[PDB]
């Protein structure tokens, strides 16, 4: 049961967040935001860049200060914050998937659904690890008493992409804030406006000034000014791996600041011969399709054993035929338009590549209208593991269908790539199951279902899809410092 | 590759060891132990009781006084003792081995590659963990410091069985002594050979006097001291659900002493249709007849699903019928003889309740030898829920061969048992296996296998099958006492 | 900022909570609360025995079978559930503190800010630790993936006391829940009320009928039956020692249940000559009044330095002349009457021990008012350790004033005791502090500051004060059963 | 007591260490290794560079293959392997200490008594951690079970100083090893001996080939290679914070390797006025001189509160006039030369700039022999915070004292730094330990001590001093990848 979308929601916040107050820029400039279904422009938002990100780590270093509100905060207090922020964000959960739909292109049911669901199950999740990470007493050699104190990093720059603007945002705000962390966050030009509607929430829920900050701005402006500046202890980066390498360099070349990175993939999901075929085939089109395909994780080669493969690619055509593409406010539409005309285009690009390469088009290939970005669900079949389909993130409704014959075979195809992020296994065998997650060089792997997340399992990749964790305890490593106390004693006894 | 066995092992050890030396009981009274495979008396031992169990606690309780060499060593080193003595007992191997099977009665074969090999990886385990059981540093509400210390408990009553001497031995002291505590240990009467002469290895590897104390008798006498001792802290026991009862009521009416008691079962193992049948025959054979069926976790219910009922019990027969029993000191011996006449009685008592219940005897069910207490591998099919012999633990070879139509039905009928200590499942199935192993109320689930133990993994029952766990991480519980340290500071900060 | 009470609230449940719903007796049979103030009887509440206690248990079994919606409901949902009734309880905050002064005895102003804070404080805290409590995988040797499930135990009986009503319900119900055990506690006869209100509070948060039951009645009629039920697998007992001891024999007469006890204490406050003066005297005073006296971990024997003994007792007996005992309905009260009768009697028996021990009464020694059981605050100096007033719980308002010379003496001394479940420490020196921590055995030290208990920090006692833990991750272990799960997979790689 | 030393030990290892073989540099080449004491050649050493680097990687990765002996290896069993590998270097002791102080210069005393105890500590240690460090199954929502696989890093690249030559390669292999990873180390090229000589312990011990290939050579050439290496998963570096920048930009340049720096500090010791004068003299002393002064927490700035500095700094004066320059294979000697000459100017030329900016010199300032690289124990007072000798590292044995008055003053002055290594506190008081120890922003705290170490405890440093951390179980993260696995089951129960 979901409640009816206002289809053209107001926007109330479009500035720079600092101190829980808004700010216009410091220039005064501001950027439009696009509706992707329409082509719109839904309106202006003030554009960061490096001054408006000093100001912004400046009020996040006066909350850290030892002795401030923030810090002196008993950890259940902040738990008691998060989850305040939750019931804050659930009261307005009709609205926000509404403002999601209309910035992202997602379907609202989606957004209500999954998208505000997730990101109310995430912060209430954190919120109950606030006063549980424990440091340690330590049995060192000696007659001395040694513990760790795990204190919080401090400054924390994050950087987020626009495909899950409301979750990513939750994702980051969630283990920072439970560990006691300051904040200053840069969220994506093409959704920035969900992730300023929530900062009104942070500080209606209570949280101190400067706790939180958003500076919403371009890249290499007010993103390249968080990951290259002096006083930002750490930054958590999730986008492209182009501008991962280009994050890394910055850190090392500004105060070597911690970097974590989640960056994208080519994950493959692997459909044995045995596997349920129904059920494979709905998997396979979620696993790929899910998000108008803009998904880090999206199953882009789905691999099929050769004595199943034909049955699987003539219903995975049918359902792709199936799938309504529309508005994304229509309780009907299952896929929305693309995030912005760049994307877009770069789609129409790769489906060109396709085409030009020799992969097989079974259908779609185009446009799906004339206004928005919206482009038909397209499936490629007999795609070979040397072409640009197979081996570059497409990040669209592009599926890549490769037959393979053995277990050995597949295996060293599937891990034939520089990504490894994902990948799943569809089987009804207890040892193939095991033999393929075990060998399966990835940083999640599926068996039997796909894209299924949850707050308590940690989400990171493997090779250049990323480094460190997200969600889980996991999560947590990434936002805390470790000191290590050691004091003399008199004599040391167990 | 096995060396050759002295078949008659010298005895060097065979009196009470307190403070690193041998002593003969207050009574002088001796008693002695027989050679299950010929019937004949090996030697006398020291009949240890009440005033030779009130020596050992008070040397262990001095042992463990603050400012004691053990009190003050290093975590690191009690680590680098226990690695010593594994080393000695190494170096012993052949002897012990040799020892164990001529007072246990299990094949020498078996005490030298299973038995030793699991003592000295048991030992070691433990040894690592000796300075990593780490306390906490918690984030408390308030300006104020907490933390805990993991303490040992102190003076350890541990009560063994004879089923696997030196094993049982190991599992005992590797975790107590890895936390710092002190024992005092009460081997069973009908075979204390081995563990005292691992005593001998424990002074000549360093372990300071009263660490370890070994008090030989019987189990009203010297077992019940320690069980209602006013001094002793806590009670681990393993054997007879009948005795757990006994001494958990000795803790309750002393000096409220903690216990934890590892006791019998009734373990089923199931084989569904889809399971490999040649590995499952074998394994079925192994789960019920290893040490002369001596097993607490003995997989004595053997639930077969009936379209491969009759295949499997006719290969059932031919492997049991085939088994060797004989001499255990010779290479071929595949079962040697019951561990002490009360057995063989018991035994031979159940084979006949089966018999006069209605179970159909498929091949064995008699003695199978003249000398010693051999009896030969038993098989009863068409077992059923009701039956004496489904129902309490025979401790003995004989199988019992239960059929069943559903997966659902298999659950409810292996759960409807007071014990809960270990269960299996042979399929192919992977959702079948994730069923039953979640479903299935016991300790240990084995897929695919059975009595694969590791150092590593936990072992403990549920219901009446004992309380708290032994190996890994987990055996590090019961002997670990938790002070929670609070102070007050001048301003707290995350 | 405290809202006023109703001093006369109405009373909505006094029957045996069963599946959610309300019961009479078997027999129909009720016993009356009294309320200590006035020594009048509040209500009358049915009188659960055996017959009842037996309904509860089915309830209980029923709700925690497989597929049932508690074993099927999501760990974070339970976590939702807990946070509910937080919910709930923080809406009849006002209601339930007036209730609890009133059964109970308390001053409104304690139970409004202390005892309702941290009744809320715990539920929340466990309601975070419900989808946190992971098991392992395990590095076991050979070809197999080894893991461990931490399932519940299942039916909890839970036996509590009357000193802190409501917290010690949710210091219980806490861990239980988070970890999806089922519940079917006695509450004590002298406070009923406020556990059975919560019981209403249960069910309109939404927890499925049979998860948690309470059965009102007395100890060796309803208490009895729970610890000595053939299908209860877990017994938490929190009370006197002497009961304590019947629990663990009527657990190991029955079905060898898991059992855990949080019993007395005559706990050492250590006063050195340095520590700061005005802060102990007054840390003192709230650790040995605070409840009336009412506390397991009350500081019942305050040993100070001999150089500061004569300032420190002066100041003492000023401040418990001084302390306000009356109405626990008026603001100035800070000391309302003892629990009943019974308590009352038992300590001007105590006191009249220690008269004619020769301690030296200070002040007070005798009744504080003609109605309810009020009785004056009592401070004896010159304490000696071999005196009935130093060694056994008097559980009231007597303060006992023993004097010392030295670190090593006052440690032996406060040592030399059964108990073990709390100490402090008042010192400004660094290395007296961290000397006096290591050596005291008891569960908890309190340095510089008393009775600093957080929902993050665990509490359990030593020696004859109980075994086991509550409060913080600790407390879960006990609630907690371990399932481990091993599989032959093809070939195991790091 | 140790045993007399060759001052004049063979060489027998000087060669590129791949697959358990010696190999000649690709070109040839070759680089002479000084003994710093007397400035003369030691002996020629393989000139790795990039082509050999290439060739140590392929057999890393090969070594690191699914399937491979490294890879099916019992978790266990690398315990035993790194027990045995401490064996060998126990069996060698005498032999590695005199080949460390010829190749780096430190006093053979310390060379046998302190750093060859913590590589056998360290490499002990860690083989405890092999078969420990488990993997979680999570509570996920849904029908699902999903748990983590803590898998290896994989091909891990390891650059180290030449402070503690043994001790580095200890701190870096132990971890790395006991996790299952593959090495690829650069050692020093000032002290690349004793870690050439136990590559071939490694091979004696019975590590497979390519497990551990070391490289010895310069920086720029081989230790850039390894960090810009495309088959590189990981880089740990230890050294200047110069290249440690250069590090981090060479991996985020290249294939976005995991990286974990540990660089240089500048660690202030506070001494208050109540602290033990004696014992603060001593320990301030050991803080910086140690090891030449050649250690990155060393306590390069030494604050002394005004009521203590006349007393404290005639002290010290007086101990470092007294401190015995020489020989460091004479058993009377406590401080050696220097490393190098490149580091031998750097110290002359920080003590002339020390001079120039207004620092009194109190003693030493020169060289302390005609020969080798020995300088005199120099000590400045009145030093201030914007002096270049109180900012930078020097590396050397020169002291910095400065003087302080109130705890809020010391706090800044401390923190004013951009590193943040590690810091100690002498004082007897409780609440300024306290204090003191959470308000330091430093990895490390000690209190009434310095330079305590333990295998047990983490150490790693905060803002530009690195990090990640080493030692400890915190030093196993940086070495292993998490992997989720998430698998559909038919009906998740609790
Ligand atoms: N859990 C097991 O692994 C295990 C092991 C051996 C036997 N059992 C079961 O026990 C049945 C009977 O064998 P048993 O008589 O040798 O077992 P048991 O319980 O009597 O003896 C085991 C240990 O406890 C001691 N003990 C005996 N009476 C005691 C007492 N009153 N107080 C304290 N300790 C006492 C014994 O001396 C021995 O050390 C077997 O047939 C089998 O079903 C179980
Ligand atoms: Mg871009
Ligand atoms: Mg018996
Ligand atoms: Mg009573
Ligand atoms: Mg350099
Ligand atoms: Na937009
Ligand atoms: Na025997
Ligand atoms: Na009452
Ligand atoms: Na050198």
């Amino acid at each position: 049961a979901v409640p009816a979308p206002n289809q053209q929601p107001e926007v109330f916040c479009n500035q720079i967040f600092i101190n829980n107050e808004w700010h216009d820029a410091v220039s005064r400039k501001t950027f439009p935001t696009v509706n992707p279904s329409t082509g719109e422009v839904i309106c202006q938002v003030a554009e960061g860049d490096k001054e408006d990100v000093d100001k912004a780590v400046k009020a996040a270093r006066a909350a850290f200060q030892l002795g401030s509100p923030w810090r002196r905060m008993d950890a259940s207090h902040r738990g008691r914050l998060l989850n305040r922020l939750a019931d804050l964000i659930e009261r307005d959960r009709t609205y926000l998937a509404a403002l999601e739909t209309l910035d992202n292109g997602k379907p609202y049911v989606i957004s209500y659904l999954v998208d505000l669901d997730m990101v109310l199950k995430c912060l209430r999740y954190y919120a109950g690890w606030a006063d549980k990470y424990h440091g340690k007493t330590i049995p060192i050699d000696g007659d001395f008493f040694s513990y760790t104190r795990h204190e919080p990093v401090g400054v924390c720059g994050q950087i987020i992409p626009w495909n899950f603007p409301l979750l990513m945002q939750a994702w980051k705000l969630g283990p920072a804030l439970a560990t006691g962390n300051v904040v200053v966050m840069k969220v994506a030009e093409q959704t920035p406006l969900t992730a300023l509607y929530v900062a009104n929430l942070i500080k209606e829920a209570g949280f101190p000034p400067g706790v939180v900050n958003i500076v919403p701005g371009f890249g290499p402006t007010a993103g390249a000014a968080i990951a290259s500046h002096e006083d930002v202890d750490k930054v958590a980066f999730t986008g492209s791996t182009e501008i991962g390498r280009v994050i890394q360099v910055a850190a090392g070349s500004s105060n070597l600041k911690r970097v974590t990175l989640e960056l994208g993939g080519k994950s493959p999901n692997i459909i044995m011969s045995d596997a349920d075929m129904d059920w494979a085939v709905e998997q396979a089109h979620f696993a790929l399709f899910f998000n108008q395909g803009q998904c880090c994780c999206a199953g882009s080669r789905t691999f099929v054993q050769e004595d199943i493969y034909d049955e699987f690619v003539e219903r995975s055509v049918a359902r792709a035929k199936s799938r309504v593409v529309g508005n994304p406010f229509d309780s009907k539409t299952e896929q929305g338009p693309q995030v912005d005309e760049t994307q877009f285009k770069k789609i129409l690009g790769y489906i060109n590549t396709g085409k030009q390469e020799g992969a097989k088009l079974l259908c779609g290939g185009g446009i799906a209208a004339d206004r928005g970005y919206f482009i038909q669900p397209t499936v490629f079949g007999d795609v070979q593991d040397g072409m640009t389909i197979a081996k570059e993130e497409i990040f669209g409704p592009v599926m890549q269908i490769l037959k393979f014959k053995t277990i050995e075979e597949v295996v060293g195809r599937a891990n034939n790539s520089t990504y490894g992020l994902a990948a799943a296994v569809f089987t009804k065998d207890l040892d193939k199951a095991n033999y393929l997650s075990q060998a399966l060089q990835a940083g999640t792997v599926w068996v039997n279902c796909y894209d299924v997340f949850g707050a308590q399992s940690p989400f990171g990749g493997y090779k250049m899809s990323g480094s460190g964790q997200e969600l889980g305890e996991y999560g947590l490593q990434a936002y805390t410092e470790v000191k290590t106390v050691t004091v003399k004693v008199p004599q040391k006894n167990s």
